[PDB]
């Protein structure tokens, strides 16, 4: 209901999209003269370090993984050492510089998949497309749920116009500006949410009668000693979720177009090195807002006795503290930055997504002779339509969280030991990657969702039936099946790559190219 919530969000939303614009204005006429059909997809291939370091680390923190880290340390049963997200994103980022993107840059590519279509074929691309998609699709139709209902409580305006008007200035970034458009408006909002996350938190700590998380963190507290143990009954789990957040990250559209448009490799390496760190320094605010929150005596607050935790309604706790442990003029300040980082994963995605689509599934799919001018008008339509299924499943999709978990569960299973076979382990050839994602797909969708009821069916050791009937289980059945699905695959297109010569094992038939 503050009036003037709206003028400083507006201000601030017209200010950015008017950088936006002024950054897309000079590179208009940029890269070579035919460069339209690739110039929106590949950077230019020129951009510096600092730019680079701070759209990655834009890009991964996006307000979801803050508030997950939140949920993390604040909710009992979980703890700081349940909080994975944040060193799980580090250490990720730190092993794909370090391992991957190196020969994924050095040879000059401009979407994922050009490894994919170079070595199994546009069959395969046309089919494996659709994970990453789906992931991306769904990470930014949760993200902007999650910005709805920051927006629905922080202001008592509704989520449906701060969400469609995010969606709308997304869409014109996304239009106007191909990547430096998205790149500088990147560090704008990196900046953005450093300085308000780390101005938002001093005042809430010394609030009057929130306890000091000096002694909040031991002995016995309200809620519970907010370290978190790993129980001897579940260390499983806990490798399953690390090993997923580790390596479902590496293969994304995302951190591959940002690596595809570095100056060369080594400014590469190192641009993921800094966002890494960059990561790793941006943590820490979460994790002090989360203290913050456990640490507090509920009652004697604004909120009143029954506690977030104890209402279902713990799932935005940080928009809590934003607006009852902080006044209001840094409460504007705590949603911007929530906002800044919501947009930044945003336009990521949406971009990622609208550049693999356009240019893998329609050039090598559809028409290669309209060579530049149809190109663009491709990625423009493609960009504005996914917004609008952006929009389309932020308002009218009561389980997104769910979708988002399961499309993650699906990259991190059918995309990375495909990325990691055509890379690394040379000789395999489309029969395994068919195989092996056919048996990946399987084993991930009979081994039951947990947030949905598909068919949740598996004699699994340590299966646990609860009580909505979900009998989810604690065995990892996630690193195992995308282990299984890479040795799978290396295994049998070793040995048809081998058995093409032998005998009357293929003299004749050739159902995918193998000699
Ligand atoms: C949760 O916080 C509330 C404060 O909003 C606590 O209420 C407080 O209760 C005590 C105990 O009754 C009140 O002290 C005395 O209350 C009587 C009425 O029973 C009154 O006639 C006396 O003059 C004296 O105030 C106290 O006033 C009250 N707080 C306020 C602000 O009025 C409540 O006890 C807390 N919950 C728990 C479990 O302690
Ligand atoms: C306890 N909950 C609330 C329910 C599910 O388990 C959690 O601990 C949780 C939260 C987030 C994830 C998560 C998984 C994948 C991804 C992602 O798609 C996001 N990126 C694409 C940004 C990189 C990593 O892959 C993000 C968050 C996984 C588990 C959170």
């Amino acid at each position: 209901f503050h009036v003037e919530g709206l003028i400083a969000i507006i201000v601030f939303y017209l200010l950015i999209l008017l950088v936006g614009i002024w950054a897309a204005w000079r590179t208009k006429n940029s890269g070579s003269a035919e460069e339209r059909s690739e110039a929106i997809i590949v950077g230019g291939r020129d951009i510096g370090l600092l730019v680079g370091g701070f759209t990655m680390t834009a890009t991964w923190v996006g307000g979801g993984y803050i508030n997950g880290t939140a949920e993390a340390v604040y909710v009992p049963g979980y703890g700081l050492a349940w909080a994975q997200a944040p060193i799980g994103y580090s250490l990720s980022l730190i092993l794909g510089g370090l391992f991957f993107a190196k020969p994924m840059r050095s040879k000059g590519y401009v979407t994922m998949l050009d490894p994919f279509q170079q070595i199994y074929g546009k069959r395969m691309g046309g089919l494996l497309f659709i994970p990453a998609l789906m992931g991306e699709m769904f990470w930014a139709a949760a993200i902007f749920s999650a910005l709805g209902a920051t927006i629905s409580v922080i202001i008592d305006v509704d989520m449906h116009i701060s969400v469609i008007i995010s969606a709308l200035i997304a869409t014109l970034y996304t239009l106007v500006g191909g990547l430096y458009s998205v790149a500088y408006t990147d560090v704008v909002q990196l900046f953005c949410i450093f300085v308000g996350l780390w101005i938002s938190v001093p005042f809430a700590l010394s609030h009057p009668a929130v306890a000091d998380i000096g002694f909040t963190a031991v002995h016995a507290k309200y809620q519970k000693p907010w370290l978190g143990t790993v129980d001897s009954s579940e260390v499983y789990s806990w490798l399953d979720s690390f090993l997923l957040l580790m390596l479902g990250g590496i293969p994304w559209q995302a951190y591959f177009q940002r690596v595809l448009s570095s100056s060369s490799a080594t400014y590469a390496q190192v641009l993921s090195f800094l966002a890494a760190f960059g990561c790793l320094v941006m943590a820490i605010p979460a994790i002090l807002i989360g203290a913050i929150g456990a640490s507090t005596d509920w009652n004697q607050t604004a909120y009143g006795l029954p506690d977030p935790k104890t209402t279902e309604e713990a799932d935005m706790i940080l928009p809590i503290v934003l607006q009852y442990l902080c006044p209001v003029y840094i409460s504007f300040f705590g949603l911007g930055a929530v906002s800044a980082a919501v947009m930044s994963s945003a336009d990521s995605s949406i971009l990622s997504a609208s550049s693999m689509f356009a240019r893998n599934i329609y050039q090598l799919s559809f028409r290669q002779n309209a060579s530049d001018k149809e190109i663009v008008w491709v990625m423009r339509i493609t960009v504005f339509v996914f917004g609008a299924s952006a929009t389309a499943m932020a308002l009218l999709t009561k389980t997104v969280y769910g979708l988002w978990y399961l499309s993650s569960d699906l990259v991190y299973i059918v995309i990375f030991p495909q990325l990691l076979c055509v890379l690394f382990v040379k000789g395999t050839n489309t029969y395994g990657a068919v195989a092996g994602y056919v048996s990946g797909l399987f084993l991930r969708i009979t081994g039951g969702e947990p947030y949905l009821y598909l068919q949740p069916l598996i004699f699994y050791p340590g299966y646990y039936p609860d009580d909505n009937g979900i009998y989810n289980q604690k065995f990892p059945f996630k690193t195992l099946a995308m282990v299984t699905s890479f040795l799978t695959n290396i295994c049998i297109s070793y040995l048809a790559k081998y058995l093409f010569e032998s005998g009357t094992l293929p003299p004749k038939l050739d159902v995918f190219d193998a000699v």
